[PDB]
């Protein structure tokens, strides 16, 4: 959805975070030889801030962009099926292991799925 | 009382004045080849602003300073007497002129002072 990012510095925050972090971003960009420049705030397109909340410094970072997370998920699902992956729309309840090896996964419908590899990427539920 | 001036840009004002005027100061300094530099706000000595009112840009102007107006007035009075001036601590009430020439000044004590030269520097009362 975008190729580039503009980092804005305004005074609606702590100097001890926002001033220090703006300097650290500028430094980290220089260290990594990343393409960027400090630009005039008047050259940032579209923004129409409250003058009392407006930025006084702006940082254009080239090749630091954004994705539509919904279109990304759809494209990952599509790409998974295309490569022969199978989607089973149930939740794991329990990982089964014995003698220090994975056997598979009990699902919340009562079934058991056997496997020699289990990758846990269950977000905030992963450790539990 | 000082040799140098720091111009501060904060967001406690209109962008249409403060942003335009900061740019105009920077421009006028560059045009005149006047000694100055845009400095980090963290390098401005003494200031301890409210973070929500703090400056995000600062401009050091070299050889643009200040005087104590009270010591200046005392020094001007002293220097006037030294050069043969006489201080008469009354106010002019009326300038007298005839045949398109100054005759002198009626003072608020009722007296009349004759002169061939009258210089009006009575601040806001000068035109009246």
């Amino acid at each position: 959805t975008a190729d580039d990012t503009v980092v804005l510095l305004n005074t609606v925050g702590h100097s001890a975070l926002d001033d220090a972090n703006f300097a650290a971003v500028l430094t980290a960009l220089k260290e990594a030889n990343a393409p960027h420049e400090e630009i005039a705030v008047e050259s940032v397109d579209w923004i129409d801030p409250d003058p009392n909340s407006r930025p006084l410094r702006a940082l254009h970072i080239e090749g630091e962009g954004s994705v539509d997370s919904g279109i990304l998920l759809a494209a990952l699902e599509r790409s998974f099926l295309q490569a022969g992956g199978r989607l089973h729309p149930v939740d794991a309840t329990e990982i089964r292991a014995s003698h220090g090896r994975v056997e598979g996964v009990v699902t919340d419908d009562g079934d058991f799925l056997p496997a020699g590899h289990v990758v846990v990427a269950a977000g905030a539920r992963s450790q539990r």
